[PDB]
């Protein structure tokens, strides 16, 4: 690929630092989609919002797009309380991200084992993580620093509330106590 | 991306100048589609036409493709009169564009605020605008210089008339009097 | 684009020469598809064949894929006789092509006029032609050297016969005696 | 293309060596898909597994994704016995692969003949093979070193068994005793 843009997701409420030798392009919040690849720049939205769009009928009457109320975001490691959270108190539980100006290609390598796979000779390790596949394994988006059973949250703009999201189509790669059965990965960049 | 071609839309009846250090490849009119990304070269058509195609049956009989009569274009800032306009008088209301030979990558950054987002260190500002998302935020096509409630017009080739177009699927990014609620953006290019 | 491969279609029964400074990668026949972009390498097939595939059931029994009998090819300028031609006598009417190792980007520019559009400053003209759009205008595939009312032929492998093809979806760009109404184009390459 | 990653499939139970001047990125097993292009890095999975995914409901209960039990792999040249094989004894019959860090572009050229097509002047031969097209001819994935009537096997995770797979949509290119009718190819890389 020619992914000059590398996206780093912290899975914490702190903005991740870009690796040395890369310009931060921008920072924000870890977005999956509004009703995509975590390695693409679209996965990093500057400001958290559950209702970010505005529709305009032919004339001065413009309203907030409120039909497709749902949005999906990468969560932090900090456990969500056992009760749905209002959108005003949800930010602490949303992952932060940065977009970085990679000068070379980055790739994710996966072990399907408890051992971290090695970076190729002459390539530099950017981070290590757990193998995650979404509805592409070579992409950096498939390598999340922390394992979470339910890594995403769903928010309802109209309902004003948020909670963990049971995705039917996205899985973790296994090995061939629970973290001991998840495949490990490393994101590597060529010098 | 490897978008060597940068498209600039003026939203006026004047052809925009390519930024210094870029060859103009060609100029024309701001096309959305005939019955796409504003950042791609296909969005800039050399000459305005509501019926640009020709079909040829097996033999000398060739006719003008007249079934799918509708075309869609980016409008100028100048208000369209309160009455549909004949295709012969529509040109003043169609945006002009230029295609420019970018030597480096360009990206749009978005604030979701009244403040303009900053270009990354060592990158040069090309233009500033308002955040527009169509049925990709990293693309320069998402950053239009002027905000317009209804930014597009629809033309009917058979009906020979044109008017503003209420798109169901395309929105403006909001902030998290009307221009004060639209997200600002800047298109930036690396040196 | 990063189309290092440039495809040249002769619309004659002679193989076109690659432009000076480009390696011929290979030559062959101008293929549209078997039951695509003329600018891509897949449009140039080494040897003409109406039945090029072989299917193998689990075992030694392998047979010729004969269900989807139809293939589509770019024709030469030489008129096809007024009577369907057997597949053994069709080669003279099939366009030849070459694939060339472009060192820089090539683009098609279109005038929507009788005048040839100019190449950008510092770019070199590769060929001139007529604007053709298929079911992308920036691509070299949209610029064919000769205008033909029905530019393609259809061949039936089982029926063993070939004739001109009336495509419902592909058109010529017009201007805004018949050649006088077709848009002109030039394929240009940067130095 | 900008396929910096070249995938080499051995069609044997031995890992292929990357060509001289290319870093091995990783090695593994020749995967088609789980219920793609053999030239892409996704076709090379580090460890063989018929059930590689893990699903997690909202809570501590995580289970093995067992609904879409089927996986598809490139086989070795060694004949599979005339009786379905248990998944524990299948590895010897699965092709191995390596992913290599190509510094230049690689392409497959095809003859549609018994003769090997020549590499372009100044390009180096990487391997020779037989022309294979799947449900793209320019890609290295279309050139397999060994011809096999049924080149793939299907495995059933729940059924725990594996056997050859009759693909309806994938074919061999022909010429215009059985190997004598299959098109030859060569994968070539520019210096």
């Amino acid at each position: 690929s020619i992914g000059y843009l590398l996206v780093k997701h912290s899975q914490t409420d702190q903005e991740p630092m870009c690796p040395v030798g890369m310009n931060k392009l921008w920072s924000g919040y870890s977005l999956l989609y509004f009703e995509q690849d975590l390695g693409l720049a679209g996965s990093c939205l500057a400001r958290f919002s559950t209702m970010p769009f505005l529709y305009c009928n032919p004339g001065d009457v413009c309203y907030y797009a409120s039909r497709n109320d749902k949005s999906y975001w990468l969560s932090t490691t900090a456990p969500l309380p056992m009760m749905p959270v209002a959108e005003d108190e949800i930010k602490p539980y949303i992952s932060r991200c940065s977009v970085c100006e990679a000068p070379a290609i980055a790739i994710a390598v996966h072990s399907q084992d408890v051992s971290i796979p090695h970076c190729p000779a002459g390539w530099r390790s950017l981070w290590i993580g757990y193998s995650f596949l979404m509805h592409s394994l070579v992409s950096p988006g498939s390598c999340l620093e922390d394992f979470r059973a339910t890594p995403f949250i769903e928010c309802n703009g109209g309902r004003g509330t948020c909670h963990y999201y049971a995705n039917k189509y996205s899985f973790w790669l296994t090995t061939i106590l629970i973290r001991t059965h998840i495949s490990r990965c490393q994101v590597c960049m060529k010098n």
